[PDB]
């Protein structure tokens, strides 16, 4: 696990981009092998070796993945400054359009991007499935899929990243069992988020009420002018039993099929 480490001296920090988990997300430049520097994103933190490990364990696993619709890892870095304290860093690639959730809301404004049509909205769904199909076929659970954690690439392509009660599958709220079908649930609500153009899920119902809300058979409503075929797709990701839920490998094609049927 030494191919992924990059010397700190090859990196400079910039402005704070957002606030992520137990750390800060800032901008910076990374000197590459070929001279050129690159705009990147860095996740900075300590709780003994218990927050260091859980932070550098996503990195050690996420690292050797390859997919266009899954965010890639450019390197991890270790600061060790001032008081005799090591602090770690995760070089992530820069996205000049932020995450999909925020970009969805901006579309609603004049200064924001244009009214996003269905094909573009449906396209984003195809991208997330592709990446979620990838991590599925190689036995990785995301455990936190949401348009908040789906950045937008400059080619208007979506990628999955940042490895929330309204997004937990019903069985995972109880049996503490997160599986690849618990992801299928989350991808269904993320499909709702996108169709609404940024609405907080389950309006009216509150976070604690959610378990009883699901155990009685209440799922998300069909949004305004969301197609029938599209809602029955995201509804199918929600069936009470995990094994009756379709998979990422099937969701993608039905989505890819639906997009073609439009002008
Ligand atoms: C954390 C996993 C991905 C990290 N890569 C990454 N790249 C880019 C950004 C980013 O903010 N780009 C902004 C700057 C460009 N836009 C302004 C245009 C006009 F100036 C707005 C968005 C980013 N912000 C994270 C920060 C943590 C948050 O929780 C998710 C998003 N993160």
């Amino acid at each position: 696990l030494e191919d992924v480490v990059i010397d700190r001296n090859l990196l400079i920090l910039g402005r704070i981009l957002g606030e992520g988990e137990f750390g800060s997300v800032m901008e910076g430049n990374l000197k590459q092998e070929d001279g050129t520097s690159l705009k990147v994103a860095v996740k900075t933190m300590n709780s003994s070796q218990r927050e260091i490990e859980e932070f550098l364990s996503e990195a050690a696993c996420m690292k050797d993945f390859s997919h266009p619709n899954v965010i890639r890892l450019l390197g991890v870095c270790i600061e060790m400054s001032s008081q005799g304290i090591p602090k770690p860093m995760v070089i992530l690639p820069f996205m000049k359009y932020g995450d999909l959730h925020t970009y969805l809301l901006y579309s609603r404004l004049e200064t924001g991007p244009r009214h996003i049509p269905l094909q573009t909205l449906l396209r984003f769904m195809v991208d997330i499935a592709l990446g979620m199909e990838y991590l599925s076929n190689r036995n990785f659970l995301h455990r936190d899929l949401a348009a908040r954690n789906c950045m937008l690439r400059d080619d208007m392509t979506v990628c999955v990243a940042d490895f929330p009660v309204k997004w937990i599958a019903i069985e995972s709220l109880a049996d503490r069992v997160y599986t690849s079908k618990s992801d299928v649930w989350a991808f269904g609500v993320t499909m709702w988020e996108i169709a609404t153009r940024g609405m907080t899920p389950y309006p009216g119902v509150q976070n604690h009420e959610m378990y009883d809300y699901l155990l009685h058979g209440h799922r998300l409503k069909q949004p305004e002018d969301c197609l029938d075929e599209l809602y029955e797709i995201m509804y199918s990701c929600w069936r009470t039993d995990p094994l009756d839920r379709p998979t990422f490998s099937v969701l993608r094609l039905q989505l890819e099929r639906l997009l073609e049927s439009l002008p």
